[PDB]
């Protein structure tokens, strides 16, 4: 244990689109299925109570991980 760093890489979904090479309508295509809410990313409101005007923050480390498995071409289906 040299020190315990953590992954702050949250962006919203404007900003993801841009770092990932992704776009709108692929993510949310994604939010139909691989996108989990509490694992890939969480819901930040600008406040301190329950609104669902509450910003969501996508982790890019888990997006990266997930767009792996294309990168990494492997015949799942048979």
């Amino acid at each position: 244990m040299a020190q315990i760093i953590f992954n702050e890489e949250w962006m919203v979904e404007k900003a993801l689109m841009v770092r990932t090479g992704l776009g709108a309508r692929q993510i949310e295509s994604y939010r139909q299925g691989a996108w989990i809410e509490g694992v890939h990313f969480k819901r930040v409101s600008p406040s301190g109570e329950k609104t669902l005007r509450g910003t969501t923050w996508y982790n890019y480390p888990e997006i990266n991980k997930f767009i792996r498995d294309s990168l990494e071409h492997h015949h799942h289906h048979h």
